[PDB]
């Protein structure tokens, strides 16, 4: 990939303003892309776009391939008379996922029945054609979701054995009995990918590239794990014997026990890494580049015994990252991947990243707690093949972070900024001071969360890791991101050779 010198904004589509309880792939999404282009921005970064479960996290999806039905704009379906929409009373500035769950799933199901009643033959055949095209993952995903309604929302590895173990007759009978439910889930997928495609075409017409994201590890309770248990370290009952995480750190005392199933990489290699090829293909249908979270896991991963309640016990296990990425380069002709390389990284990880020319990340909130700090701009690679952020979706807003930062951090930050000619008078100005610093740097891409453009405090934090609740909920208000915000971003980009 060739990275131009430019800037972008980080905004998950759920955070878009608009009616009916969550950001969707419609007019407000187009309005945001127009805002971004007029601000001089060339990149729009989102988080993973798959269907979510308990905790609402984009990084723990029911499928590695599916799209999130919550992002479906219902207004076009209402225009065709498929459904009547009535706002139940959604809050301002945040997603209420309980109310969204209770109101949007039934609205989608009503819209599906309306479509079955009133759709033209053309629409019906286009929907059937989509199903045929995507069957290699969609048949499993749709049946997986349908079976949740037959089994009280249980995960797949708690279903009756004939279904859990995917016996041929059990599946055939399930598919016939749940034909309507299967079709409904296929329908949500058809709509998602249709609406995303339209939005991607609009971005492309405006000169904007979309940066997507995926977790290296998939979710325990997902259609692909169910369909391919041999690829994972599961016991005979389909439960993980070991799980993903990271060991104790400078930051974390016990580390993080993520709980994801771990790949049997030997099995994936023997199978030709088809899972990874398909995942990247699917990513590249939606995005122009894709970040992979926990990129270091391609070189080695921390294996936690499933019986351990923390991440303290375990061992590092090597993974065939070099072989995988050689195959990717060979078969795609390029590797349009961004490496999430935060936390503790080794020379082996850096070499893998650099062998394939993958841009890494830099986070300015991490730069001020100790002049050799790699997150300080003067320490960035001479080539500048990195993406600089003030913070990611995992960090507090920059104003939130500043308000809780240590005395030594605050003092060093102020002096370092002054060394770059940047000064500020009030704490609410710190987000823009740090955005300016990132734009002055050699980093090819500077990408900022929209909360920092707005200089919002901790209430607008997208995710607080560890905390299982309150996350992924921040939304823009209508008109909050103003033309003056866009003019300020454009001025900064023009001032730093990013336009
Ligand atoms: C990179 O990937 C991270 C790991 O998935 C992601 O973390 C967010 O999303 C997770 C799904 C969420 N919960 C898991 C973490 C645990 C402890 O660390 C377990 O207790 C839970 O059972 C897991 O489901 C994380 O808390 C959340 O931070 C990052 O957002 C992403 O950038």
């Amino acid at each position: 990939m060739e990275l131009p010198r430019a800037f972008g904004l980080l905004l998950h589509p759920t955070s878009l303003p608009g009616p009916y309880g969550v950001g969707v792939l419609g007019q407000e999404a187009r309005d945001f892309l127009r805002f971004l282009k007029e601000a001089g921005g060339r990149y729009w970064q989102v988080l993973p776009l798959g269907p979510t479960g308990y905790g609402d996290s984009p990084y723990q999806s029911f499928s590695a391939f599916a799209g999130n039905p919550y992002l479906i704009d219902l207004r076009p379906l209402a225009e065709r008379g498929y459904v009547r929409l009535e706002d139940p009373g959604f809050p301002q500035g945040r997603v209420d996922y309980g109310l969204l769950y209770a109101w949007k799933w039934p609205a989608l199901k009503e819209a599906f029945r309306g479509f079955k009643e009133k759709a033209s033959p053309e629409e019906r055949e286009a929907f059937a054609a989509f199903r045929e095209r995507e069957a290699w993952w969609l048949e499993d995903y749709a049946l997986f979701m349908a079976l949740k309604g037959a089994h009280g929302g249980l995960p797949w590895n708690r279903w009756p054995l004939p279904l859990r173990k995917r016996e041929e007759k059990a599946l055939r009978e399930a598919k016939s009995a749940l034909a309507e439910e299967v079709a409904f889930h296929a329908f949500t997928q058809w709509l998602f990918f249709r609406q995303w495609g339209a939005l991607k075409a609009e971005a492309e017409a405006l000169g904007i590239r979309i940066i997507g994201d995926m977790p290296i590890f998939v979710a325990e309770d997902s259609a692909e794990v169910w369909a391919h248990p041999e690829w994972f370290h599961l016991d005979e009952e389909g439960r993980p014997t070991v799980v993903a995480g990271v060991p104790p750190d400078y930051f974390s005392e016990t580390g993080q026990r993520w709980g994801n199933p771990l790949y049997r990489w030997d099995v994936l290699e023997r199978e030709g890494f088809s899972f990874w090829i398909r995942r990247l293909e699917k990513a590249l249908e939606l995005f122009h580049l894709v970040r992979i979270d926990h990129f270091r896991g391609f070189e080695a991963y921390w294996e936690i015994p499933a019986s351990c309640p923390t991440a303290v016990e375990g061992r590092w296990v090597k993974a065939p990252g070099e072989k995988l990425f050689q195959k990717i380069q060979e078969v795609f002709g390029e590797v349009p991947v961004l490496a999430e390389d935060l936390g503790v990284i080794t020379p082996e990880v850096e070499a893998l990243r650099d062998r394939f020319g993958l841009p890494g990340m830099k986070v300015l909130q991490f730069a001020f707690d100790x002049m050799e700090n790699p997150f300080l701009p003067h320490n960035y690679p001479a080539h500048g093949r990195v993406v600089v952020y003030t913070g990611t979706h995992d960090n507090d807003t920059t104003l939130g972070w500043y308000r809780t930062a240590t005395p030594h951090e605050k003092a060093f930050m102020a002096r370092y900024l002054a060394d770059w000619g940047i000064t500020f008078r009030e704490e609410e100005e710190v987000p823009w001071a740090l955005m300016h610093l990132g734009m002055k740097s050699v980093a090819r891409l500077a990408v900022y969360p929209v909360q920092d453009v707005l200089a919002l405090g901790s209430e607008a934090r997208m995710n607080y890791p560890g905390r299982p609740s309150g996350n992924w909920a921040w939304r823009l208000l209508p008109g909050e991101l103003s033309p003056e915000h866009g003019a300020r971003l454009r001025a900064m980009a023009e001032a730093t050779e990013r336009l």
